[PDB]
């Protein structure tokens, strides 16, 4: 049968996936990663295929592994799939042109996204499905939630009989994330259309040795061609196919499609051609204005691959006079986008009729497609007709863009209503938007869709909700722009953003907010919001959540309340019903712990609902007059760019604001000052012993530790309490901790750590603490770093360096950024950094937001994320471009020393070769000629100056996840160690893949719970540090920052200088791995994680071998027995106990066991005086050698491929027997 | 399964072009990298003999339970486990819970301790 | 000057490659291997690139690895160069579509070569580099040996003073291996062409802590269409 | 009365370019892929030449 | 019936040997992650890895299979880092069976570990 569901295009499609196939091999992408997590819930939950069995599914090292373990399950007669996007498409297209080539019934779902060029985007275009067009993959689009569901399962039905492997895209978020009311088949509905004949002679031609055949030949000229010919007939006949399973699942759902189908007018005079999600929003539009007459229709392209020209004009009006093809995506250079290219070949092809055909590129990296841009592109075709246009943007430089009105109307069908929920993250009002979502649409009629808009912002980020409910269908593939109902949660909002943009006349605005009197209410409103309150006529709602949940017993938990208002005034269902069906939900949901915290929630519900009455504003506010703007000093670009996208208007900037090549400047972090903890570190100076561990700490640089003399303290304010410095070193200097509290992120990690009993630090609430913290922030931060007094790579002394990597998106208390931190204040300003793509690099480098910048001298990290996969191979490259530049220097130094350069000159020439790839004397020397050289414009000595920045030896750093390090960039990483350059690795161990959702990796540990690993990893965790020490010429760490901030400095200070490769791997703590107590015991958990002996830290030198010591060295101790507490104090294995407890136990004594042995086995490894000696290189020098120089038989084969320009000469080619056999042939023939 | 070096490594090298071209091209440089060899197999060699000697050694399980059920990683965490972006962002995510901005339970609890009212 | 030497198309195109480049990341794949191998060659025995300067080759693990230390070379100020082929090609697509994207002036020199299909193929044809059209590289074809060394040094030139990367192609065997009677370019002509300017201003925008920057951003749907179409000028 | 047009800049595309090397007297013309996309209405060199001529509008 | 789907899975009764077989630019280079993760992933497969200490087919380039010393395209001067260790790398999982083997040396022992390793 067929049942209704509300559910998003991921689980629509992942529905039908699961159903028709045998076999899957998975690896995590956003935004498709859902389908393989759903997929491995599914499986483990009990579900059946058709064939009743259970998914057998498999998380491979990359996209590339996991588009070799489909072929090989499809060549072995398994029906397969998989489930990517983007970068991770174009890891599978070499196996795709072989999975085609082979005509296996592969089925790839893939929701389409962006590829990182100028800049990596995870949000939906065909930029990646377009790539891999060539492949011989038939390609199927879904348009729309519902879609994806049917087209998923025309897929893998047409798959099966014809033979041609399919790519099932839909547009990523804007289709698989949005949620929709749909009906789905059952199983059964599915098995039955399944080609049974075809089926069976797809097991029977597949791999078996009981009768073999050989698969993958190569061919010489005499027949490749032929044999890539051969499937045409295979090709020929899936167009048909497709198109009758069309009709077949039709018969099922009463939804039908073709190859392209039309929709709008008739005698249409104006076409438009598109593809994916855009054509919903067209459809919309088109209902609109053809019903006034306009004279317009849409081709929808349902089968992009085989494209079938006849399937085409069959869905054209012969009235057409002119078509735009719309493209979403850029093929920069090429004549036109891929759709328009096939459309202009059909007319060509044809020969006939030719109606301008127009192309327009539009919606990359999820830009809105809205009924205001369609109606444009409508307008060009009858005014304008410009062509290779740009829609949704305005192209300033290259004039590209159609000019959009948005005071186009409204264009939903009659009776919808659209609703926007205005969220600060973790408050639970998503979970209450969707949990709406699925009560209205459960117990009504109306179709029902949600979208989520997300901030950058790992913590206390921005949410935006867009609901809509109609009678009528919804194909409004857009962001809500004319709400009927709006709500801000979080009261903060209501002065920085514009809440109210496109609000109805007269729709209604719920504020949460404390604000219940017109005297508060008039002192925190803008005079903006009033102005538009009391022109518009809205019915404003004011109700304090906090203070009802406070009161109820809901602890200040304000969700159950806002959705309260939701269902009393937002008008989609009668008040009876409405509170009658969540009262009926808070039963449903809840009864988990007891009757009182279902009681608690229904007690909220109906003191909300008698608070909920209309506020009444006075007429005034329809002329409140304007404010101030106490706006603080900021930059030309933060003021013009950055602050700009941070107040949601980044859509108004023109492409004239960008650099072409996409970088950004460093430091526009400085400017952010977000505020968002919830309690901040107060200082408490007579308790201060002056370690500046509290600043080392910090996951986001919010602790400046304070060193100056009492003249820099003289225009300080009065609360700008100073201790008189303790130490030698220090004397006449007064200290201070100083809390910023606006980039404080709240988590405790600080005074968690502070070494008194009576501690220094002590949390208290924001705004207690605010006024007097702001301005003395500000005054700390025009006070001199102290970076000269105390040794730079001291604990202390570490922290009287500038940071260079401060206020980033990271989560409050992240375990990876005080870590690089540190990094930055012993290395900062000679540092390039290849960083892997991973939470470091969202946290480093989310648009706008720069936390990475420069020191006093304008130096700093320069850096850069290339991929995902090849992290180390791009720092490698950077270490060979410095090698074969600092090379080039060095000749050119050598030549000046044999020149008539002065006797200063060639001094400091001279001092700068001799230490050149040392830090201290190649800055020493460097900046001598610097000065001496300053001016110099021609020949040698010109040329020389014009490479200061070279001068000073570089430091080249790859950070990366052990995603990256264990799995995909393995390969990478292993051969750039392996190559003995001078690079530094750091690798921030998670254990887990965390940006993309916590996925198991192969650094996660025995047991732990993980997606992929949710009954608890059933393998330990791969010892990559192990593997690496069998190099013998790599420097290896391990550290831990909560045990010993001192050996990580020393492991930082005695990497960085080792000349060959270094690995570090840092233990680093994640909200993914559920740490109990809160994310500011991650301190304490680091702490343990090595006194409980499960990360135990060590260092292997080469450079005591060389020395004739044994370079292994173990810094930590004997595991203390606290492993079980250590286990249990996190959720990603205390959830494991409380499920199942019997493979928990089980589970946790193998860790045990396993770090018993390691332990054991790095105490044998300390002891050993059997050890691989160093030497950092030395010898080769000019002139080279073939292996087969001189041989006394041949050494190249007689195949195209050893073919060389001077190959050709005779040789002894074995057929004759060895050298003593010829001989003795010889010696018993003679004659 | 094999013995110890028996000396021949020189003979071995030298009874190959891949080697010997070496030696007769950069004859200083060739002499230094036969005996790295050298040294490299004799230090390996030894390496496996420990190996070969060790009583610490890691165990061994083919496999053995699972069954049917799985649970998430962040069910019954006593604070989110997922951050507020786009790519975490599941089907079932939206909940309510303590995002580390108020600090560690012991601080929160010592806090309210301070305040109540 | 000019100069008369009987070569194939690969020599002939290495000629210039090794002339015009700092660095080079190699990975050995049939029918391109020779260029790799004559480049390594030629370092190994002092000949000097347009610099002065004997040119800084390594062997990758793959060609994925390859392509990703070029993308490092260039990003870092180095001029870079690579050689490869069809399933070569294919590993490199991913970095190219981050080195047209960041503007940056690398040069691929390709032997075009079928993709593995319903079987293997060694020898020419253009699936391999037309399986690269959207990558945004400049795509030069060379159809004879003494074409494929003047579009070498073409691809080259232009790549430095537009900073759009170029993937220059010839035949896989039919023009690769086949023997010609051309004549070539000494180094010092092909350095005279050189756009100076341009070149001092790839070396002044590269990766440097002295005067850095953020590259490689990743960006939300507000200015990710604009910061695509912005590279237009360019192209 | 026959002719090739040898391309040498296969990206950026020129049109213009291309135009300039096309005999006006022509009436025929093959365009010769070395390439297979399977399913596709045309090798891409093919459908380069057809945008060129459609957008022409002659 | 159930006995009609039985019999027609009837190439599935014996237990079948899957063998990956590959040289030593595959397993030491462009394959290796791939071999590491599918050695790690503790199931039943069989690897056979033909070292000859250099890319053969292509014309006798280096990879990290190839010794120390050894003259071979991209180490025209002798290769200045030392093999790899795979066999030591691999050991470290310690689920993993891994042997070498050597058939000039004993034919025995060759035997021997083709009947333990599969
Ligand atoms: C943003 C995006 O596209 C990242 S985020 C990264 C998660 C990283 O895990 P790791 O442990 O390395 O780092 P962590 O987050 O610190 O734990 C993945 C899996 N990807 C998705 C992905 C998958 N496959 C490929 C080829 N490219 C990408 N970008
Ligand atoms: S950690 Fe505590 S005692 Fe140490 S400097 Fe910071 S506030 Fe003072
Ligand atoms: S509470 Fe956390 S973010 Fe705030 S100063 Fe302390 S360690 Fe830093
Ligand atoms: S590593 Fe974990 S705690 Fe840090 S930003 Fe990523 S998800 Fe958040
Ligand atoms: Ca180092
Ligand atoms: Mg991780
Ligand atoms: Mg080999």
């Amino acid at each position: 049968g067929k049942k209704m569901m509300t559910t998003d295009g991921n689980t629509a499609t992942a529905h039908v996936a699961y159903a028709m196939s045998e076999v899957a091999a998975i690896y995590p992408i956003t935004p498709s990663s859902t389908m393989g997590e759903e997929a491995d819930d599914w499986a483990a939950q009990g579900r059946k295929n058709i064939f009743g069995q259970t998914l057998t599914i498999r998380e491979m090292q990359s996209e590339a592994g996991a588009a070799g373990a489909v072929h090989g399950a499809l060549a072995a007669g398994a029906l397969t799939t998989t489930f990517t996007a983007s970068q991770g498409l174009l890891l599978m297209i070499p196996n795709m042109y072989k999975i085609s080539g082979e005509l296996l019934p592969g089925v790839f779902h893939v929701t389409a996204r962006a590829i990182a060029a100028h800049a990596l985007s995870i949000f939906g275009d065909h930029q990646d499905i377009y790539a891999a067009r060539q492949t011989g993959f038939a390609m199927l689009a879904s348009s729309s939630v519902q879609e994806a569901h049917d087209m998923a399962l025309v897929a893998h039905l047409a798959a099966i009989e014809s033979n041609v492997p399919f790519m099932h895209f839909f547009d990523g978020f804007r289709t698989s994330h949005e949620i929709q009311k749909i009906e789905v088949l059952d199983y059964a509905d599915m098995a039955s259309l399944v080609n049974q004949k075809a089926l069976a002679e797809f097991r029977a031609k597949s791999m078996n040795p009981e009768h073999p055949h050989v698969r993958g030949t190569a061919q010489n000229p005499d027949i490749y061609f032929q044999g890539r010919e051969a499937a045409n007939p295979y090709y020929l006949k899936v167009p048909g196919i497709v198109a009758e399973y069309m009709q077949k699942v039709a018969s099922l759902t009463g939804r039908s499609y073709k190859l392209f189908d039309y929709v709008g007018a008739p005698d249409a005079e104006r076409v438009i051609v598109s593809m994916g999600s855009s054509c919903e929003t067209i459809e919309e539009v088109i209902n609109h204005l053809a019903a006034k007459g306009e004279k317009i229709g849409l081709i929808k392209v349902r089968l992009y691959r085989p494209f079938v020209s006849e399937a085409f004009f069959a869905a054209l009006p012969a009235s057409a006079k002119v078509i735009t093809v719309l493209d979403r995506t850029k093929e920069p250079g090429a004549p036109g986008d891929p759709l328009y290219l096939d459309v202009c070949s059909a007319f060509v092809e044809r020969g006939e009729a030719m109606p301008k055909i127009l192309a327009g590129r539009y919606g990359l990296g999820s830009k809105e497609f809205s009924p205001a841009m369609v109606k444009s592109v409508y307008d060009n075709m009858s005014g304008a007709k410009k062509n290779h246009f740009t829609v949704g943007i305005e192209d300033d430089v290259t004039g590209t863009s159609l000019p959009v009105d948005n005071a186009f109307a409204d264009t939903t069908p009659k009776g919808t209503i659209q609703c926007q929920f205005w969220g600060l993250g973790a408050d639970g009002t998503v979970g209450a938007n969707k949990q709406a979502i699925k009560i209205i649409g459960d117990n009504t009629d109306l179709f029902a869709q949600g979208y989520f808009s997300y901030d950058s912002k790992k913590s206390g980020g921005i949410t935006i909700s867009h609901l809509r409910f109609g009678e009528k269908p919804i194909q409004s593939t857009y962001l809500v722009n004319r709400a009927d109902y709006v709500a801000c949660h979080n009261p903060a909002y209501v002065g920085i953003y514009d809440i109210l943009e496109g609000i109805k006349d007269g729709g209604t605005f719920v504020l949460n907010s404390p604000w219940s009197s017109l005297e508060d209410m008039d002192k925190h409103l803008p005079s903006g919001i009033k102005r538009t309150i009391a022109n518009k006529k809205l019915k404003f709602y004011n109700i304090d959540a906090v203070k009802i949940a406070t009161d109820v017993g809901l602890g200040g938990r304000i969700n159950m309340i806002m959705q309260t208002a939701f269902f009393k005034l937002a008008g989609v269902l009668p008040f009876e019903k409405a509170v009658d069906l969540l009262k009926k939900s808070i039963h449903k949901a809840y009864g988990k712990k007891g009757e009182k915290i279902v009681k608690m929630n229904t007690d909220a519900v109906d003191q909300a609902v008698t608070s909920l009455q209309e506020f009444k504003y006075p007429d005034s506010w329809k002329d409140a007059p304007a404010e101030t703007k106490a706006e603080p000093m900021t930059n030309e670009f933060f003021k013009n760019v950055v602050k700009p996208i941070l107040t949601q208007q980044g859509d108004k900037l023109p492409v004239s604001a960008f650099e072409a090549d996409g970088r950004f400047p460093l430091g526009t972090s400085q400017f952010e000052k977000r505020g968002v903890a919830i309690n901040v570190p107060q200082w408490v100076p007579e308790n201060c012993i002056q370690c500046n561990q509290c600043a080392f700490v910090c996951p986001h640089s919010a602790i400046l530790p304070v060193l100056a003399k009492e003249e820099e303290l003289v225009g300080a304010p009065a609360n700008f309490t100073a201790l008189e410095a303790k130490g030698k070193e220090l004397k006449g200097y007064k200290f201070r901790i100083q809390i910023n509290t606006l980039d404080c992120m709240g988590c405790g990690n600080c005074a968690d750590i502070c070494p008194p009993k009576e501690k220094a630090l002590v949390m208290q609430p924001l705004d207690t603490q605010r006024d007097a913290q702001v301005p003395n922030l500000e005054y700390a931060a025009r006070i001199p770093v102290k970076s000269e007094v105390l040794p730079r790579d001291s604990l202390k002394g570490s922290q009287f360096q500038e940071p260079l990597m401060e206020f980033s998106g990271a989560c409050s208390g992240c375990g990876e950024t005080p870590y690089v931190r540190v990094i930055t204040q012993l290395f900062g300003e000679r540092m390039f950094i290849a960083n892997a793509t991973g939470c470091s690099s969202i946290w480093g480098a989310s648009a706008p937001s720069m936390p990475y910048k420069t020191n006093r001298l304008g130096q700093g990290p320069a850096w850069g994320n290339s991929l995902f996969e090849d992290a180390a191979e791009y720092g490698f490259g950077m270490n060979m471009s410095m090698f074969a530049r600092r090379t080039h220097l060095a000749d050119l130094a050598a030549k000046a020393l044999e020149s008539d350069a002065s006797g200063d000159v060639k001094e400091a020439l001279q001092g700068w070769l001799a230490g050149k790839n040392d830090p201290i004397k190649s800055k020493e020397y460097g900046d001598k000629l610097k000065k001496l050289l300053a001016g110099q414009k021609d020949g040698l000595l010109g040329q020389i100056a014009a490479m200061s920045d070279l001068y000073t030896k570089k430091s080249v750093w790859i950070f990366g996840g052990d995603g990256w390090a264990y799995d995909i960039g393995y390969g990478g990483l292993d051969h750039v160690l392996a190559s003995g350059e001078d690079v530094n690795v750091f690798v921030m161990d998670t254990e887990v893949y965390s940006n993309t959702g916590g996925q198991s990796s192969k650094a996660t540990p025995t047991g732990a719970v993980a997606k992929f690993a949710a009954a608890g990893k059933r393998t330990g965790k791969k010892d990559l540090a192990r593997m690496v020490m069998t190099y013998g010429y790599v420097y290896v760490a391990t550290v831990s920052m909560g045990y010993s901030k001192q050996q990580f400095l020393k492991v930082l200070k005695e990497a960085e200088s080792f000349p060959g490769p270094s690995l570090v791997i840092a233990y680093a703590t994640c909200i993914n791995q559920g740490l109990r107590k809160g994310m500011g015991k991650s301190q304490d958990v680091m702490n343990t994680a090595v006194k409980s002996g499960y990360w135990p830290l060590f260092r292997y030198d080469p450079r005591l071998a060389a020395q004739g010591k044994n370079p292994f060295q173990l810094d930590s101790k004997a595991p203390d027995g606290s492993v079980e507490e250590f286990l249990m104090a996190q959720n990603r294995f205390a959830v494991l106990d409380r499920s199942f407890p019997e493979d928990a136990k089980r589970l946790r004594a193998q860790v045990a066991h396993e770090l018993d042995v390691r332990f054991k086995e790095l105490e044998h490894m300390a002891a050993t005086n059997i050890f691989e000696s160093f030497a950092p290189a030395g010898g080769k020098a000019d002139g080279s050698v073939d292996f087969g120089e001189g041989a006394e038989f041949c050494t190249r084969d007689d195949t195209p491929m050893m073919a060389r320009p001077d190959s050709g000469e005779a040789c002894d080619q074995n057929r004759a027997g060895t050298s003593e056999q010829q001989g003795d042939l010889s010696k018993r023939t003679k004659k």
